[PDB]
């Protein structure tokens, strides 16, 4: 079970000022392109699952992931996930011919899980690409070694900004994180939906901050 | 403050069997070359500080770090660190001419901290390379999203194996980790020294397991 705190920033200016506030803690910044896949009939969507191939920078690194049955409440996320780095060349071949996905990913634990739990045809001739989106992620090592991820997410239809923190102590870290945003004067709200959900919805959540 | 659990495995066979036990959780495996730097007079060593430039795989990624005043007790590590990814080309230029380190790293927060807290000459004409060592690191996402790092560390003089876990709950996670190694039959002891300390010592800690 993967547990994260997820807060949304309202605006470029809030993202700018938080970015400046965290700059003493900066570890790295990288570009991600996230692509998603499913059967033509949407079998994974029907069981609340998301299959993502993520490319870092200029095809430098590639990560395959299956994420299943997410829950989100009061800024706290829980989700079942299984992910693994793969050869970016294979990730690109999958993107080019997703009907070959089962043969291309035949040795993957992740592809094996897609088959064993959703019953899709083992060869993957059914799979299609859903499209995707771009994201700039700046990573910070904060108090107690906590890792903060500040995202600038460019969908086809708009831009959103979030800050997130993976932790085993969601209630106490979320208090820490909220307390820091208040003291630095950074408006925020709890994220109401994942980036995948926002992508599929085709529009930005209404930004209900007040 | 960075907190990690650090356990040492005695043997190749223990490393093999733990590697197999964690394979359902495997996220990535990468090759690291760690190089270290100090003044000729050892000013950083005198204040209990370690300056490392780490290269990943074939000069693919580079990380600069300053680590200061480490503590280690009962398998639990605390250390003050500040690190940041840098252009591998610059990391290599520093390696080639460490007497140019201050001009090469002039914009780094980390180099700035070396100067501001140890008073070294700002231009770095005093710095020399201490050498380094190689490490293969396999990364796992385990229960509650905890990240386990299983290391195979090749010093000039011998090989050591460790497993480590960064956490905000050291006492409870260490119980979890010890409990899993027992149930899988993996001998282990608490790590008695960091890889940097072992490197500088020039020999392997006596492996006092019994
Ligand atoms: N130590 C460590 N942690 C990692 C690594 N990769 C990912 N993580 C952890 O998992 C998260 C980022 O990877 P991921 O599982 O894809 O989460 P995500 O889908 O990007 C978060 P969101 O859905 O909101 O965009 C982070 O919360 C991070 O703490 C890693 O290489 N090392
Ligand atoms: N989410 C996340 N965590 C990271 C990332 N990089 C490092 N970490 C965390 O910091 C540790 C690895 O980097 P580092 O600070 O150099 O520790 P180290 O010096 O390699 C540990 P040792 O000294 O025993 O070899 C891990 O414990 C990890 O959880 C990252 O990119 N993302
Ligand atoms: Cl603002
Ligand atoms: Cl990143
Ligand atoms: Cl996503
Ligand atoms: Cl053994
Ligand atoms: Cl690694
Ligand atoms: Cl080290
Ligand atoms: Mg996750
Ligand atoms: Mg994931
Ligand atoms: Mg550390
Ligand atoms: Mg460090």
């Amino acid at each position: 079970m993967e547990i994260e705190i997820k807060l949304r920033l309202p605006s470029p200016s809030a993202h700018q000022l938080l970015s400046d506030a965290l700059s003493p803690f900066h570890l790295k910044t990288h570009l991600q392109h996230n692509l998603f896949f499913d059967t033509a009939a949407g079998d994974l969507a029907s069981v609340f699952s998301a299959l993502r191939i993520r490319f870092y920078d200029a095809n430098a690194k590639c990560v395959l992931s299956l994420k299943s049955r997410p829950k989100l409440s009061e800024g706290v996320s829980h989700v079942e996930e299984d992910e693994e780095e793969i050869d970016p060349q294979i990730g690109q071949e999958v993107t080019a011919n997703p009907s070959k996905m089962g043969s291309l990913l035949e040795k993957s634990r992740i592809w094996r899980r897609v088959v064993d739990e959703i019953g899709v045809a083992d060869d993957g001739g059914e799979f299609v690409c859903l499209g995707g989106f771009r994201n700039v992620r700046a990573v910070y090592r904060w108090v107690e070694g906590l890792i903060l991820e500040l995202d600038e997410t460019e969908y086809g239809f708009g831009t959103s900004y979030e800050i997130e923190c993976e932790t085993t102590e969601p209630e106490r870290v979320k208090g820490l994180l909220e307390g820091f945003l208040k003291e630095k004067g950074i408006p925020y709200e709890y994220s109401g939906a994942s980036k995948f959900a926002v992508f599929r919805s085709g529009k930005l959540l209404p930004l209900e901050h007040h």
